[PDB]
């Protein structure tokens, strides 16, 4: 015909696969999240601002104006699981963490995780 | 149970949606592809190194070691469609461009597009 179009359905999933690898390799990272919560030991997470922005309106606003960002109000382990969700589309936690993850997900407006954690606590009743 | 897991299947697709918006807004971009081909006018494309790396082994190697990259051997219009594929998972072109796009896709080892363009030229016989 006049016009040839093509779509690879697995593409976004494959590309996030490689972006997650680059995050774990600490390649092309432009933000370090320095997480200090209460008496828990300080933890550091290197990430890509554009991936964090693509999964969180709070990160998008934060970065749209190698940066070090100071984060309070969230346990390192919850920030880790939120970052992993942003890079993987998957999150996992012990039943006793679901509340702390929902709290983290509301703070970073990751609405997908808020919904799933809320649906779980309600089912748990 | 002991362990609660969750996966949002549309997540990578939604996140690429927002990364494409940020590319069009020229937000968080860290590379400018300066494309000069023969007598065609010079064109500029701002992008995220990590998105280009996630869709092209050639971009990954290029950026893993605001940068201006000089690109020859490719028409601005083909580089545009390759960038759009990287941000959208979709590419479209007139039947008479399919060869020039395959050429571009081989140069940047976007294997998905090489395969689809090759399958089209062969079907066209």
């Amino acid at each position: 015909n006049r016009t040839f179009s093509y779509t690879l359905e697995d593409h976004t999933k494959q590309a996030f696969g490689i972006m997650n690898e680059l995050r774990l390799s600490q390649q092309l990272c432009d933000v370090t999240l320095q997480v200090k919560y209460q008496d828990a030991p300080a933890a550091q997470f290197m990430a890509h601002k554009v991936v964090l922005a693509s999964s969180s309106p709070v990160f998008k606003a934060m970065f749209t104006n190698m940066e070090v960002v100071s984060i309070e109000g969230i346990h390192p382990k919850v920030m880790e699981r939120l970052i992993e969700f942003a890079y993987t589309a998957s999150i996992s936690m012990g039943e006793k963490c679901v509340l702390h993850v929902m709290n983290g997900a509301v703070m970073y407006q990751i609405d997908s995780v808020v919904r799933a954690c809320a649906d779980f606590l309600v089912q748990q009743l």
